[PDB]
């Protein structure tokens, strides 16, 4: 063929309110940041030893809007976007961010969250 | 005591042979780079186009090894790892890479895929 | 292709309290039934129509227990088991049930309150 | 309280030709049967036993067609449908089949390369 399967699945809480914004063509684009966590106590020296990944998801169109009107910090959502590392040059050098992009092929859904 | 679900699923072809290591000379860590692709005929030229994401997957333990013994450039694998963006300071500033880490909760599997008969 | 990938992912609510069982082996086996839902509109025969699949998940070992101690009707869990249609002859004919089996390769996790 | 996430992911080989049908008036419906496998040696016998699940996937629209035109037996596909147990009364009693339904939210893709 010439395609493959690039899929990301997430169940997490927004760590910050939806970071909305618009662009050319007049685009709706939410930038929520999810946080998954995985703990595993045993053999160390003190207290606690948890780890929590922070995903940089990226919504578009409706979802973007939806996110904006109803998503809040603490909420718990299920994302089915896809990996998309994007290059951008900072105030000098080139930086790239891998973000969770939910475009059609996937979709957000929230739970009872908090 | 937080958890949630951080899962990545990939079906793709390695774009470069597998980068394998062993620490402590057995904590094997493979670093294969997958490539997924998504085309479409560009409408304004009518020509063919194709953007292709390159994922940086990371295998461990057995899979790492497995990858090493049987995973070659162009091979097609199914990974079920999880997202793990990790921070590292370059030769000056701080950089972070989001890699596909396959640790237990997931696992690699290859298809007959493309480009075989290695050792002509 | 020689082994393939059989994976099921679910986010749903138990429709009834668990159903723990202990087999000779000594293991515990929870049989919670999840319910996913998908509503939608039309123009043929219906209003805002909603159909809801009922998955028959199957837990083992710890999870089975966990489920038992803290899973009740209405809880919301994330299962990562695998499809497993199993044949069994009823009080006469042969019947087969496709159940969501979570064995190692996957795992349960609940939303809103947990092992806490 | 009217959703959740019901998703099935499969990478497998059709165990035989895709049963391709074109509904009463138009849209088709493919009925390919996937086969996943899981082996292991016997902790005593040493035999290389292997259990293999057979999924009953269901394609629609394009995919259905695609399947028909290019999915040959033995083909290896990736399905991203969702679980859908459906009730039907046999030539007497009530029977229910849990099938892998690929409707929009998912999609078929075959492997090959050679």
């Amino acid at each position: 063929a010439s395609r493959g399967v690039n899929k990301v699945i997430l169940v997490g809480n927004l760590g910050q309110d939806p970071e909305v914004r618009y662009m050319p063509n007049g685009g709706a684009v939410a930038n929520i940041t999810l946080a998954t966590s995985e703990s595993w106590r045993d053999k160390a020296t003190g207290e606690m030893k948890e780890q929590t990944e922070w995903h940089r998801v990226v919504l578009f169109g409706k979802l973007a809007e939806v996110a904006s009107e109803y998503l809040r910090k603490g909420s718990q959502v299920y994302i089915e976007g896809q990996l998309r590392t994007r290059k951008w040059t900072d105030q000098s050098g080139q930086d790239r961010y891998t973000t969770e992009v939910v475009v059609n092929v996937g979709g957000t859904m929230q739970m009872l969250g908090g």
